[PDB]
């Protein structure tokens, strides 16, 4: 089963699930950065005008609903909700699985105004699940219907498919070459060892080695504030409130930047890393690469998110706790 995903600016891809009887359709991103799903409810305050704008679960309209009650709070690294869990079956590309989900009543304005799409469906392990509530890709694994413990994703670039998420396998149209294997640093996150990263000719970064959470949920590359400050020095770019940014006639000969992973040099090109909007010299152009201080367990961490997956597919492995990579097409 594939959802197909749609592309909004090349930093939110998010695909649609059904929940409930009949199916109430949100507008999701499938996130291997978090474990838990979650839709904004009926029951959020209309003074979140977060609220007013996105699709509201109505649990009163769904006679397949289960009551719960307990509270939860999901924080990202962007933002935070909080809600209450509910029970419902969701419809996610052809797969009908009973789910336990939160019904966030608290989405503040910023960022979710901001925001193309309703809610999450986590794609990680039950062991960051809050609530320890049980993923829904365990959920479907239970179900013994799908070929392989594994989900594929891809990311286009922007256009006008924006992209695909395979559950069950892998789709070789979107890759060419075969994948090559990085096992996880341990079972319960999507977050490999690496090698080392280097810009230009110069392995000046993660010497002596580093992590990398590979997270569909996050829009670009990011590294530890002390790692991404080298990183842009060495590219000449200035940092600004919330990200970098390079003189946009520069952008073209930036040097390119490699992630050594699993013993395979994963490169981007300035083109891969930089929204090339204009090459005058008197605008601004954005990296897609940023200062994330991702706290323990996890972190500190590098997250290789969308910058990273438009080039390279992506196959996250539950059956063999290992991530794949591949050249996307
Ligand atoms: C999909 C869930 C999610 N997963 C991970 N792993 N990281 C995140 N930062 C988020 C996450 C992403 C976007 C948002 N809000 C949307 C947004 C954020 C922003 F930082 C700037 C914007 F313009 C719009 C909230 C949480």
């Amino acid at each position: 089963s594939s959802v197909i995903l749609t592309n909004y600016m090349d930093t939110q891809y998010y695909g649609e699930i059904g929940i409930g009887t009949p199916p109430q359709t949100f507008k999701v991103v499938f996130d291997t950065g978090s474990s838990n799903v979650w839709v904004p409810s009926s029951k959020c305050s209309r003074l979140y005008t977060a609220c007013v704008y996105h699709k509201l679960f109505d649990a009163s309209d769904s006679s397949s609903y289960k009551h719960n009650g307990t509270e939860l709070t999901l924080r990202y690294s962007t933002g935070t909700v909080s809600g209450f869990l509910s029970q419902d079956i969701i419809t996610v590309g052809g797969i009908t699985v009973t789910q336990m989900f939160g019904e966030v009543t608290e989405m503040p304005a910023l960022p979710f105004m901001l925001a193309e799409f309703d809610g999450v469906v986590g794609m990680g392990f039950i062991e960051q699940a809050i609530g320890r509530v049980t993923p829904i890709f365990d959920n479907i694994i239970s179900q013994g219907v799908l070929k392989e413990d594994v989900f594929s994703f891809y990311y286009n670039r922007d256009s006008e498919l924006g992209g695909q998420i395979v559950l069950g396998g892998s789709d070789p149209q979107h890759y060419e070459g075969n994948f090559h294997y990085i096992n996880l640093i341990k079972t319960g996150v999507w977050q490999i060892q690496m090698k080392g990263v280097s810009v230009g000719s110069s392995t000046l970064l993660c010497e002596d080695g580093c992590l990398a959470l590979v997270d569909t949920g996050a829009s670009y590359i990011s590294g530890s504030t002390s790692s991404i400050e080298k990183l842009m020095e060495a590219l000449g770019a200035k940092k600004r409130l919330f990200d970098y940014v390079v003189k946009c006639n520069e952008g073209p000969t930036l040097p390119d930047i490699s992630f050594h992973l699993g013993g395979k040099e994963y490169t981007l090109t300035s083109a891969d890393y930089v929204f090339q909007e204009s090459y005058s010299s008197k605008k601004l152009c954005t990296l897609a690469i940023h200062a994330m201080d991702i706290p323990p367990p996890t972190g500190p961490t590098w997250a290789l998110g969308a910058t990273f997956i438009r080039k390279f597919y992506t196959e996250f492995d539950r059956r063999n706790n290992r991530i794949g990579f591949a050249l996307a097409r």
